[PDB]
């Protein structure tokens, strides 16, 4: 394979016809300094392409959807060189024949503050599995100075869930712990305060949060049961608007687990109650929006309701759900579809559920009016979907992103709100 010196490459960044594409794990691409590197993240420019991927029939697919053709100049890198092979031969395979292989990244561009690297902004509440078994080992980790944790295994009034495989010492929440299956917003301050007590979290514990994805099925009577990982980022919303400091949520959910390689537990681990939460709740009220506040930003320039739904529920073809009785759509709100229900999120995930490459999320987002200067609140349904959407906002670092809580379910439950159906 030929090779790429570091001055060609910087001479080269920017050059719309040359597709850098680094081939380590999506957590070091986004900022984790997995190999104690001095700098964390991505050279400027490049696409995420894990070499982890070779293993899966969907490689040449997923090339192709990020837009990487034959005719296009291809540099990879990882960590090394040797990572790179299989990789450069793979697309050599292909009908690939224009790829170099960058041997100096790290240490020499990580290393030197003249180089350009882009990240993650809030990259470290994002963790890889090997951070989570670091911290349950008790190991030296980065991006951690905390002497209190808890991994909690989200799932919707399914235990078996979490019964059927975890982490090793991870304890089980039920979504219905935090948020109401009533209103379907999160839970009032003081049942807020009493759940997170008895789940043995306070304010000051950090909090690892994930579920366990077991294709939600439409046909079922509760397919959210089988949406573990989007209940999870729901609650990490929920706790960080209550006012847990520090929630991470595991990139990918139990499959980057079990990918890793690491131990699956059986157990039934007894929860430990802790008798203060520890402040108030809520911490983070900005985080939460409600139906009062969303008319308002409806109707301002300096704001927008984006609605991360799917296109059959968007157009009133159907409600979504088999608990929500109205199909339609909030006047006024920017469409940012999911995926193809009300259970997957499949436009913001790659195949193996770790979070999109947040440069495409904000260049699609970019496409609609989705940018950063506004006060934005996400929503869907009952406030799952925009959850996980939010979190894709709040780790960019955006300065106003916020969770309408109420979502679709609590503005149609109101007959005097008006609805938009059909194809715009
Ligand atoms: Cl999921
Ligand atoms: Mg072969
Ligand atoms: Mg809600
Ligand atoms: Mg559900």
């Amino acid at each position: 394979h030929m090779e790429i010196t570091t001055d060609s490459l910087l001479a080269l960044l920017g050059s719309e016809k040359v597709k850098i594409i680094d081939v380590r794990s999506a957590d070091a691409y986004n900022g984790w300094r997995m190999r104690g590197e001095v700098r964390g993240g991505h050279i400027k420019g490049a696409k995420s392409l894990p070499a982890k991927w070779l293993t899966d029939p969907e490689w040449l697919n997923i090339v192709r959807f990020k837009q990487i053709r034959p005719e296009d100049a291809i540099v990879l890198y990882g960590y090394t060189p040797e990572e790179c092979e299989q990789t450069a031969t793979r697309f050599k395979e292909n009908g690939y024949n224009n790829v170099s292989v960058f041997h100096r990244f790290h240490p020499d561009w990580t290393g030197n503050d003249a180089f350009p690297m882009d990240r993650l902004e809030q990259y470290n509440r994002l963790v890889p599995a090997e951070w989570v078994n670091g911290l349950i080992s008790g190991e030296e980790i980065p991006e951690y100075d905390n002497d209190t944790f808890i991994v909690c295994h989200a799932h919707y009034r399914n235990r078996d869930a979490y019964l059927s495989g975890h982490i090793p010492g991870a304890t089980d929440m039920d979504t219905l712990a935090l948020e109401s299956p009533e209103t379907w917003n999160r839970r009032t301050p003081e049942e807020l305060k009493k759940a997170l007590e008895e789940h043995g979290i306070t304010a000051s514990t950090t909090v690892v949060l994930y579920g366990k994805f077991m294709h939600p099925d439409n046909a079922d009577e509760f397919p959210g049961s089988a949406a573990g990982h989007i209940g999870a980022i729901r609650l990490a919303f929920i706790m960080m608007y209550a006012g847990v400091e520090d929630v991470r949520v595991l990139n990918g959910g139990y499959q980057s687990w079990t990918d890793a390689g690491f131990a699956i537990s059986k157990d039934d681990v007894p929860k430990t109650t802790v008798p203060e939460f520890g402040a108030p709740i809520p911490s983070r009220p900005e985080f939460a929006v409600d139906i009062d506040e969303a008319k308002e930003m409806l109707q301002s320039e300096d704001s927008d309701l984006v609605c991360v739904r799917s296109y059959p529920e968007y157009i009133g073809e159907v409600s979504g759900y088999n608990y929500i009785a109205a199909a339609g759509r909030i006047p006024g709100a920017i469409f940012a579809e999911c995926g193809s229900d009300a259970y997957h999120m499949e436009n913001y995930r790659n195949h193996d559920h770790t979070t999109r490459e947040y440069h495409e999320i904000e260049d699609i987002w970019a496409k609609s009016g989705i940018i950063p200067k506004k006060h934005l609140a996400f929503y869907c349904g009952t406030g799952w979907r925009g959850s996980e959407a939010w979190f894709n906002a709040l780790l960019m670092g955006w300065p106003r992103v916020s969770v309408y809580d109420g979502g679709w379910f609590e503005w149609s439950n109101d007959p005097e709100n008006p609805y938009e159906t059909g194809v715009p």
